[PDB]
This record gives C-alpha cells, structure tokens and sequence, in this order.
C-alpha cells in the first residue's frame, strides 16, 4: 500500500501537461469560439504520445500501462482548455487505436496501426445505432458473409471523429441469430464505395468534437478488413470501452482538480459583507464537497487502472470509477457556477462552458445507469 | 381551503398560453439560433398584458393580483419555447413598471408609466455593481444632491435589457453615510448626457437575452425623476424584487410542466432492451421527481402569491418558492437530459439549452444562499 | 385557490390538538420510558373522536371528510409524544373501521361498527405475509368456501395492534387461481377456535405500538363475516389503504412541525464560538430544509385530502404525500439530531426516539419505492 | 502507487479478525440486549493488542504505524456485534493511551502506561464540557497552579468510559488568558477527593458503552501529574483528536463492510413479484450507492494512515476520513433498512440498532461541520 507516483510517472505526468499547458493550450479560446477542430493540431497531440497508450514499440507506441496512460490523460485535462481536442483524441486512443494493437492481425497492424499511433490518419468507432444505444448488442447493421468479404448495411449515429476520420472501425452482426456472439469488428476506410459519412452535427457539449451519423449502402469489406475472429465483436468492443472508461475519464479528474484551483482561488478573492465568500459556510461547503470529490474519485481511478496493470479483474472497478468520476465532474461544474454567481456567465473564464463538456461525461461509454448495471451484475443481483 | 383556480383565473392562464404558443413560440427557433431579441414581438407580448401587472386601468393595466401575474406567467413560460423573450419582458414587469406603479410621483406616472405598460418604452434596473452583488447596500454608485437634483456616478453590472432599454430605473446612494437607508431610486432616459450603456455581452444561459454593464459619468438628474421619498431606494428595490421572486419565477413552473411533458413521452417511446425506457426504475425514478418537484413548487408558487393579495406577510414565502422553483428547474433540467442520453445533445429539442436557461435562476434576484439568510431572518436564526 | 382552513377546520384542529397535549402527552414519558400501550388510554383516545373519520352519526361518527380527519390527526402527531399510541389508534381507524363502514353489511355494521368506532374494541388488520409484503396480491392465506362459509389457513405477520386486538380484518384467497380479483375479506373475533395470535414482537422503531404475527388453523368463518362481496377483498385492502397513506401520514407532519419549533429553539439558544449556533450556516441551511419540508408536504397532504374530498381521482396524489412525509421526516430527525450534536443522545428528549419512531413511515401502508411505482404507473410509465 | 496491503498487515488484519469473530462476538447478543460492558472481555481485547498502537515495546506495546492500527480497528468493526465495547476500547487507546505515550514524562510512564497498554487499567478522556462543545478551548475547567502543583474545579460531560475508568486524561486551564495556549493535560486517579464520578446516563446509541459526566470540587493535581509541558494540554488534545478520528473511524469501514455482504445477501434471496429484490433498480441503486461509499472511505482512511505513517500533514487527509466515513456510515444503515423493509424491525438482525450506532460517528472527535472548517482552513479559506 503506497499512494505516491513513481518517478517515471511523475515524469509522465509532468511532461503531459507541460505539452498541454504549452503546446495544446495556447490559442485555445480562438479555437472555442469558432468551434474548430484543429487536426493539424490534434496530429501533433496524437505524435506527441497521445495516441500511443499500450502499444508496443514495434508500431510507434510507448508499452504504457492503464495507470500511466490515465495520468497523462488527466494532465491533459488539467493543462488544456480545449476538451473537445482532448476528448476527440483520447476516443481514437481508446477506441480504435487500443483494439487494432490488441486484436487485429500481423497484416492489418502493418498497414495501418502505426499511423494511427502517429495521427498520420484519424479514427472513429462505430458501434451506436438508432436503436441500439445502452442496449448495443441490438444492433441491426448487418455485415453478411459472401465471396471474398462482406456486405455491409446499416446505420451508425453519434459517432465522434466520423467527419475528420480516415478509417472507420465498424461493428455490425455477422449472425442476425445472436447479439453479443452474433457482433464482428471491420476497418473500413474513408472513400470506400457505399460509405456515407454525414456532415457533422452540431451540439453545444463538447462543441468543437465533431460527430455524426454514417450510413452503409452495400459497402464490400473484404475479408482481411475484418478486425480478431469472426463473431469475437462483442469482446473487442467490450474491451475497448473498458479501455475508454478507465483511462479517457480521466480528462474529466484533471478537468475537476482545474476547476477546483479556479474555484478555491476566486472564493479568497471575492469580497461581499465585508469578508471573502468562502468565509460563508453556504459557500465553503460546496467548495469542501469539490474537494472530497476530487480526492476520492481520483483514488478509484488509480485503483482501477493498477488492477488492470495487475491482471485483475477490474471491471466493477472501471464501472465505478467512469460513474464516480462523472457524477463528481457535473456536479463540481454545478457548485463552481455557485460559488461565482452573475460572474459565472463570462464566456471568457468558461465555467459555464465547462459544465457543458462535462455533462456528456454521465453517457459516453456507457451511461452511469448502465454503470450500475454493470456493477450490480459483478456483485451477484443480476443472476 | 381550495385548490381549483377561479374561472376567471382559469380564462387568464389560457388566453396567456395561447398568446404564448401562438403569437411568440412562432419562429422562435430561428431567433433561439440567430441569438435574437425582436423588440417588435416583445412590444406586442408587452401590450397583450405581460406588462401590466398590478397596474391600474388609468396607466393601461389590468389590476392583476400577485397570483394572477404568476398565472399568465407560467402559461407563458410552459408555452413559449423563446424563454430569453420571456425573462427580458418579465424582468421589465417587475422591477420596472411595478416599481414606478408603487412609488412613483404623479407626474412620472404621468410621464412614463402607461408607455412602460404597453411597451411603447422598455425599460431596464440598474442596481448591481461589481462591489455589490449579494451585499446590494453597499452599491457606491453615487446620486449626490446638487441644486435642482443630483449628479450621478458610477457603474452597474449584469443590467437585463441595458442594450435595448429606453429608459433606466437606477439606484444609487443619495447619503454615502448609510447603506439601505441611503439608496434612491431615479428614471433616468438614453441618452441622457454621462450615460455611457455598454454593448451587449454575450452569454450562454439566456444567450438572447440582452445585458451589458452601464456607467455614469456626472449625469444630472432632474429632481422630478426622483422615484418615491429620498432614502426610500432600498425599500423600493427590496419591494420589487419581492414581485421579481413572486411571479417572474412562475416562467420555470411552466417551463418545468413543459419539459415533464417532453420527458414522459420519451420515456414511453423510446424501447431499449425489448421495452419503454421509463420500465426501469432508474430512468422512472427520476422522472417521479420531476413531477414531484412540480407539484410541490407550483404550490408553493401559488400560496406565496395568495399570501401577498390577502396582505400578509409573505417574504419568507416568497424566498422559499424562488429557491424551491429555481433548485427544482435545474435539477429537472439534468433529470431530462440524463432520460433522453445522447438524444439529449440534439440543438433543436433544446434539452440542454433549457438547462442553460435554468442556471441562472438560482443567481436572479437574490441567490439561493441568500433566500436561506432571508427564511433564516424570518425564523429568528439572525438576531 | 385558498389556503386559509375553514372556521370549522380550525377548531377540529385546534381540539384535537389540547387533547393530544392535555389528555394523551401526560404522563408520556412514563409510558414511553416502559414501553407500554395503555389500552384504557387508546379507549379514551378513540372515544374523543380518533376512531371516527368519516363514519356516519348512526354508528357514533362524525361524517368527517379525509381533510377533517387529516388535520386532527396532524394535530395528534404535534401535541403527543405518544405517536406508538397515536399510530395504533390511526391504523384501527383507516385500516379496519373505515373498510369496515364503507363496505361491510347492515348486519355486519351493526354488530361491530359503532364497538369500533367508540374504541369499546380494538381492531388489527391482517394482510400481510411471510412472502407477501410489497406483492400483497402474492399473499397465500386461503378461506375456502365450504357449507355455511369458508375454512381459514395461513399466517400473518407484521400486524399492527394484533396482541390487544378484539376482532381481526382479515384478508385472504377465495380463489387460488387469481390474485388481486381472488381476495376476500373477513371479520373474526378473538378467541375464535383456530386463531393463534403471536406474543408481541419487540421493535426499537413505534416500540410501545404491539405488533405479532398471527396463525390460522382451520378457522370457520361463518358466511356472515365475510366483508363486502365475494373477491371485493383486493378493492377492499386497496382503499383501505388509500385512507392509511392519505390520513395516517399526517401524524409524521404534526410530529415534523413539533420537532422543527424543538430545534429552532435549540438553534437560537445554544451558543459556541461566542454565537448561536443557528448564525453558522451549517446549521441554519438544514433548518432551513426541514421548513421547507414542512411547507411543502402539508400542501401536498391538504391537496390530496380535499382532491379525495371532492371526489377527484387522488391515488397519485396521495401516493406522492405519503412519500414526501415519509422522507421528510427521516431526513428532519437526521437534522435535528445533527442540531444538538451530543445533546442529541439525551433520552427525555426524545430526538434519537424520534427518528427511531420515523423510519417506519416510508415502510408502512407501502413502501416508498412502492409509491413511485404507483406514481409511475398514473404516469403511463408501467403500460 | 500500489493498492495492496503487505503480508504483515494481511495478517495483522486476519488475527484481528479472527479475535473479534471469535472471542468478541461470542455472545454478543446477550450483552447488546442487556446493554452490558464486559470489562472482563473489554481487558482480553486490551491485552491481545487493542490498547497497543505505537506505543514501543517498553511499555507492552506493539510500535504499529497509523496504518496497521487502523486494519486491526478495521477487522474489529467487521467481525464484532459489540460496537459499544469496540468504540469504548478505542476511545481508550486514541484518547488515553497515545497521549500519555507521546507527550508524558519517563515517569509518568513508567507508572501508569503498561497498565493501559494491558488494560490493567481503563482510562477516560474528559475534554468537552456544557459551554466547551466544538468551541473546546472555551473550556472553562480551571487547573490553578499552587504550591506543589494545581487546585482543579470544573465539570466535563460526555466523557466515554467515565463510569468504568481508573484514571481520567483531564483538559483543564491554567491560564485563563488564552484559549488553546492556556490548557494543560492531567492524569487523575479515580478516588482523588473532589473527583465525583457521575452515574452512567443512559442513551440508545452506542448504548452499552457508559459515559457520564465528571464534577472537580477543589482536586489537588500533584505537579508530577501533568502530562507534557504548561500550556501544551491544546496541543495534546489536538493531537490525540488526528489519532481518533484517523483510526477509531476505521470502525465503521469495517461495520459497513459488514453491513453491505449482509444487504447483498438479503437482496439475492428476498423475493416479490416472482425475482429477488435486488432485481428492482429502485433497491439495486442503493446497494450500489453502499458500494460506491465503502471503497471510496476506505481508500480516503488508507491514504491518510499512509501520509501520517510517511510523516506527512495528514490534518486534511484525517478531517476528510473521519467526514465520509461518518456520512458514508449513517447513509448506508437507512439504505440497509430501506433494502429489508418490514424485515428490518427485527431486534436480533439489528439493522436498526446499527443505524442507532453509527449516528454519533457524525458527532465524535469533532462533528462534520466542523471537519469541514478544518479543512476550509487547510484550503486557505479561513485566512
Ligand atoms: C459525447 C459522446 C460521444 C459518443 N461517441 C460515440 C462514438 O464515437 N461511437 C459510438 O458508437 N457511440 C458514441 N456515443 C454514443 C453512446 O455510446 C451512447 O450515447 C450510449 O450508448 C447511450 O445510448 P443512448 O444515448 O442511445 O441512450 P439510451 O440507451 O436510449 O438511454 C436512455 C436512458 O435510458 C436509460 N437506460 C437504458 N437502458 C437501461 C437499463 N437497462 N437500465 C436502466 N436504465 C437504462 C439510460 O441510462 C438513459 O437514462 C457517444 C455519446 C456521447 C454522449
Ligand atoms: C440572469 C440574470 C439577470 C440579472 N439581471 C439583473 C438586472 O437586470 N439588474 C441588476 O441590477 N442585477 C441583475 N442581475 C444581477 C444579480 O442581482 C446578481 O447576480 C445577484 O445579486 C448576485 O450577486 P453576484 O452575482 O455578484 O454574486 P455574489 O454576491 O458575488 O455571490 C457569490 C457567491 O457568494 C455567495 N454569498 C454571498 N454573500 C453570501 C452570504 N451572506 N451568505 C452566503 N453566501 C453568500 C452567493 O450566494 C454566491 O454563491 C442579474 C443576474 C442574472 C444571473
Ligand atoms: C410500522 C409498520 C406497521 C405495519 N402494520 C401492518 C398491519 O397492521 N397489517 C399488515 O397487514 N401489514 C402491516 N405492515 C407491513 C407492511 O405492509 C409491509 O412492511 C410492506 O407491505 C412492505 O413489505 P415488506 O416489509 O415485506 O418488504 P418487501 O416487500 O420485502 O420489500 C423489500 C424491499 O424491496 C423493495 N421492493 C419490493 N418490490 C419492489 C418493486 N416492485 N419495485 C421496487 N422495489 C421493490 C421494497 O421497496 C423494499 O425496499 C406494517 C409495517 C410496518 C413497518
Ligand atoms: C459517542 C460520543 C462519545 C464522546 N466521547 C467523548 C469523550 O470521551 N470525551 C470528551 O471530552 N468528549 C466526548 N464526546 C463529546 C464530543 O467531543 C462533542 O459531542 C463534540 O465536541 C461536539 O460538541 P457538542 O456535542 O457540544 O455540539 P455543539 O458544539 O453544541 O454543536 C451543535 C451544532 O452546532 C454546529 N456547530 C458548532 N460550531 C460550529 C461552527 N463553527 N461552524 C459550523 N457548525 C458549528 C455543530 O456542528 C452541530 O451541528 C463524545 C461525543 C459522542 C457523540
Ligand atoms: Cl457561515
Ligand atoms: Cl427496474
């Protein structure tokens, strides 16, 4: 039991957020306003170690951990303002970079993994659908065996990164007979004939990340495309987004310790009745409530992360720290506003914005509904 | 003891709802998007009645109660979508026109009442200042008698409808030796020389809803434009927020009844794993909340009005439904956000523009901290 | 809309109210200290007009509406510390004589009904079952039919004035094949051949109001005690049920009111830090939820009472009052305990008592959860 | 950054376990219903290593960190029924026996700290006071100095143990000056003349484990009875108060550990409407909440064990501990009594006489208010 950082990670930490504090941070209001997306920025982000995470030294990567790949993601969200970025990039990380390295072949991780590695190309994930959403082994995009491949059909919606990607990683039933089983993964690249990527949709969480929908029209996916074995979708999805809620929300920890040194800062500053406002218990309080938060939710985060690094099974552990941790980001998001009244609406300091970017935090990935879900199933009540 | 509305007060809230979703939620999301105020349609809501209040038939008004007022409107927050439209025309209402109605001299009634009734004028309050917030006796804003009145200096923050206003009601200290007994209110009109009104600063809650900040630069003020006794500017303000927290916040009630509305019919339609989302408990769960907040802040809505048209005591009433109505829309707000999941995120449903446009209700007219130091006054807790 | 109470009311409040402080609290601490149900006491109790309600004159009542009979019982649960008492008193009225006037025979009524409504017996309420409690209609207790009436099997639990009881109102399956349109109900004296009454189990919550289970082996019921039509015994248990949760609940917000002038009090008086402890916030923010909790049950509670009253559908509306008081009065003892600090533990005082005695109210008459189900099905959700 | 516990403090907790399953627990039942305090079995507790902690092994001790004393009290909570004995014990070593190790004189010492050590003797802490409550260093208790040492007069209430102690660490002044310089640290004897012990006063928490109040009339303290230096009693008390509310809180982890496999276990087996309950989200959600809160306090009370132990500031890591244990503990005995309904009236179960139990951890060492305001001064807000 010991609750310090090594030196290595300190190191990694340190170097994250210098490069989001310096490199990442600079002009990020420019960016905000216009809502822009800066790939040649996100490409510079993705090289500098961002897009690497486990991957292996053979295909550009760092062989990091879950643990340190959460810390430099949540020196990200400490040092950036700009969180679409940060966000976009860590879903290619987790997403799609994490199940290319760990399940696709010899020839597909030659061909296209160390791009990915490097930001050389943009990924999105493609699994939701219309109808299939907490409920994702519903899915009704049906990729039908034949001569040489695949045909492919079907809808995805939400799908961040879908109007800047160059490669598409797509779920889609190989057996209408089954749900989990019945799910395979395919890479697919942008410009293939019967893919229709839509025009971005606007939203005003997380506003510069762009998404959209992707419609399937008879695409052929020819069979080396197909990512792992035949009906092992379900599994590299599932792992993907233990990947995604253990170490992508981490941005949101950063994003609260941030939030926390504005807070406490404008709460010793700000003078009514004569005294600072963090002299008022109805003040302090929340800022107290900021505080505990941030301490515990980053504790199960790190847990989480050295349970896997160990070889445990850490999947109640992930499901309760992505819920704890975006509970815990909304709600700072809330009391932050509080604490600074009418002064909470100035687009320039962006508390109002910032609880915007963390409300998606309760979805993505999995909402915390189904969080719970997940966890009463690890402790035996969905038998 | 009854709890049916009169027929008359029944006619009131159904002609104001069909104003509301005939008249100004037409076109609204085109102003919505383009951030627009139409002071056009403003002046016709204005005229139609949601500028006369309490107003007598000598000035053009219709003699309305406190509960009458909050009637017509909730109508007009359950059925305009254009919520921004609506606080400006209500912010003008009750620290405007009800202020002039109450304490103004015959002559500035005369003068400039029935204009501000029927929306040929709008109209703006001008009391917070960066110093003076919460602590709104400390303003230092300065009205220093002079012969034949006063000059005026200094500076107002956070002044709803300044960009738009024709005329300003302004509170300053008239004897810099008191606090509230030293605040007089004044009617001062653009482009009155030294009245410098910003341009508008822009913001996400509310976001077409017009402020900016304002300053004096050695303004004479007639002695005429005087509102009411010298000194008497702080039970004027006081008075007036009294109808601000009253009836303007009868906008989120309605604006709640709408939102429960939208949120059951998603929870019915939408299906995920073979049923209606609202059959688990934890979507259903949150939703009974919502209704339960409704019923309880509506009720406390209506007694706190009730209590003021009989002529008793309400102020604790008053502060305790403004922070039951404001806590309950925000809370709500997130309930109906977190129902829908990433359906949430679409621009032209609003769910997250509404919950922008909750925000700040719990920060108008006295933040709910300090409406817990008014009840606690009022309970003995403060002496 | 009107939110005085009538003359009349008053005075029933104001009645009940010097009988509770004058009669039933003296001596209280005693009988609280010993854990005693004094029966000569409940009788006296019953007599004044506590077993009453909306029984007619012609078996001694006072044709009172469930308003009426809300605010006297509110006025019992302000003025006596007895509430174990007051709960056995409140659940013979709603839970045996009221289904007893509303559905039994002439002959029936005119046996029984004017003995329970004087208190001359005492009456308990037998539905519940080891693996009936929540899913009441699952209860397996059978009276099948045979010559001259039914033979009773089956045991109950939880039952509420069953070691003092003089007749039991017993449900049970007529019909095996149904649930809730194959319950009947029944009257049997104590004493009948086959009738096991439990010795008294102890509980540390209501520890002086007896409860126990109860045997049934190879009762004859006579064709005449049977209450109401052959299957009505769902319909039965159901307003009876009704009547519990609408009126009984009201003792938890007489109690609310008492406990939050107790703690105000304390508030104002106890100093620290060379203050009142009510001048940290704190303290005062969860005095301040406890009135507002007051507020706003006892608005909930008086609409669902006249709603019924006027002969309005009011399940939905009393299913929300019954757990709102509920809640509010767990979370009120929690802050009032949290109020004094160590004072709390102080055993004539009641406090840790009194939040001990609340815990059962989200239990009885249904569960909370229970209740948002029923809200949820009024809601659509449950289709 | 590891979140496992070594080999020797496996085992520390597994023999501490096994004590308290095995010695401590045995009739339990017998002594909770007949509110009784072993001091035969409080003594073999003492003596197998509950009364050790730091001290070294001169004086019969054990030399464990803050770290491993927190396990073995952790262990205690889990595998014991008789919180009452386990707190009482505990308040002993964290209040007594520490510090008279860490801040009383080789001869002090070498009278009286191996007999704590072994439970030889029972002590007291006698701090609080009827004006001296969170404001301790208004304590008003008077240690005057005199020839030979100091005349005592005074009166400390809520003193655990008192009826049972030998000896009594008083906190007294000995300048009237000063608040926290001005309090000194005393061992007294019981029998000294003018020490009146008060009679046990009975309460339903915690109820087996005695406190009473202490009166001083004029006691003679040889000089050679202070412990630590003039003045440094502030200090002392302080100290003492980071050792128990650092590890007696561990207490309550291990309660709710308890706690939750017994609410798991309930909720699989408990059936209505054909599944067990713990298949409704409604009770699901709770038990996750007890969930969530067992892991997050439990890695807050590590940590701040840890940073002691690493001889950093762990005032803040301890505040925050002690606060969501305490929270987390009174949360999950309703969640529990919620999860078994009517079935949680059960005296032997003992879920109500759980909640009872953990409601004074909000209030011990400290309320949580003031845990907050420790922390709001670590946090620069109290500047
Ligand atoms: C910022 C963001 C980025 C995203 N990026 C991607 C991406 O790149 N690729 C991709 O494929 N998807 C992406 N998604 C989609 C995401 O996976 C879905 O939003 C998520 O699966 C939830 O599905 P849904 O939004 O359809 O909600 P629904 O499943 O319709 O849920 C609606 C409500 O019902 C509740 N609910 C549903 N089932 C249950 C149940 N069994 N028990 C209890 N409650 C239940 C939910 O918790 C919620 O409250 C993204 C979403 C967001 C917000
Ligand atoms: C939508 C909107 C429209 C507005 N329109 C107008 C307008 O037209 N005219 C106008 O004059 N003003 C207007 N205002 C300003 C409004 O009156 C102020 O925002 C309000 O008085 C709060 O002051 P503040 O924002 O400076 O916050 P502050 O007073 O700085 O409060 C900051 C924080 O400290 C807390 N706090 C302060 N004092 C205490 C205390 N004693 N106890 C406990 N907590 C305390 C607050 O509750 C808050 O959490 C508007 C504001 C909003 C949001
Ligand atoms: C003070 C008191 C007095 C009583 N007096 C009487 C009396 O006189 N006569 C009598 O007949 N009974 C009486 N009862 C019993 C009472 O009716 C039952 O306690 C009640 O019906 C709940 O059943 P249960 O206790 O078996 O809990 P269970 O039904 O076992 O409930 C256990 C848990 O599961 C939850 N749960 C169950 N089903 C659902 C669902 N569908 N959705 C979500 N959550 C669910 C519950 O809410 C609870 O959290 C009394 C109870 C109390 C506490
Ligand atoms: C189980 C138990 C065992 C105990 N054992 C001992 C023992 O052995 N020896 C001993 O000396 N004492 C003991 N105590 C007493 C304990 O130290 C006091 O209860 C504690 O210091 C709180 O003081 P009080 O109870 O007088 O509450 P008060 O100080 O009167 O507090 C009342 C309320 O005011 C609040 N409050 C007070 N000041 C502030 C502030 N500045 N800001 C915000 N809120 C504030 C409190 O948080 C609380 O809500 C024990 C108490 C308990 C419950
Ligand atoms: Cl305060
Ligand atoms: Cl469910």
């Amino acid at each position: 039991m010991d609750f310090n950082l090594s030196n290595s990670q300190s190191d990694i930490y340190e170097s994250a957020y210098r490069f989001a504090c310096d490199v990442l941070d600079q002009d990020a209001q420019t960016r905000i306003s216009q809502k822009i997306l800066s790939t040649e920025l996100w490409k510079k982000a993705a090289a500098y170690g961002f897009a690497h995470g486990p991957v292996s030294h053979q295909f550009g990567g760092s062989e990091l951990g879950a643990l340190d790949t959460a810390l430099m993601i949540e020196a990200l969200g400490k040092g950036s303002r700009d969180i679409g970025l940060s966000f976009s990039l860590c879903a290619h990380l987790c997403a799609c970079v994490i199940p290319l390295y760990r399940f696709g072949s010899s020839e597909l991780k030659d061909k296209y993994l160390e791009s990915l590695v490097t930001g050389k190309l943009i990924a999105a994930n493609a699994a939701t659908e219309p109808d299939a959403g907490s409920d994702i082994y519903n899915m009704q995009a049906t990729a039908q065996p034949c001569e040489g491949g695949y045909i492919l059909n079907g809808k995805k919606i939400f799908i961040t990164n879908a109007p800047i990607a160059d490669v598409f990683i797509i779920y889609a039933k190989t057996n209408p007979d089954h749900g989990f089983l019945g799910v395979s993964a395919f890479l697919i690249e942008k410009g293939t004939p019967g893919l229709n990527v839509g025009e971005v949709i606007p939203k005003d969480c997380l506003s510069n990340c762009p998404w959209s929908e992707i419609v399937f029209n008879d695409i052929f996916i020819p069979q080396s495309q197909r990512i792992g074995m035949e009906g092992a979708g379900g599994a590299i999805f599932h792992d993907s987004m233990i990947w995604e809620k253990g170490c992508l929300s981490a941005l949101f920890v950063g994003g609260l310790a941030r939030l926390l040194e504005t807070t406490l800062e404008y709460a010793k500053a700000r003078q009514q009745f004569g005294k600072a406002i963090g002299q008022f218990q109805s003040v302090s309080n929340r800022i107290i409530d900021m505080k505990l938060r941030l301490e515990q939710c980053r504790l199960m985060l790190y847990r989480a992360c050295w349970k896997h690094d160990q070889g445990q099974d850490a999947e109640a552990d992930i499901a309760m720290s992505k819920l704890l941790i975006s509970e815990y980001a909304v709600q700072s998001g809330l009391d932050a506003i509080q604490t600074f009244g009418g002064a909470a609406m100035d687009q320039e300091l962006g508390l109002v914005r910032h609880l915007l970017n963390m409300i998606p935090s309760r979805i993505f990935s999995g909402t915390n509904d189904i969080q719970k879900e997940i966890i009463a199933r690890k402790l035996g009540l969905r038998g």
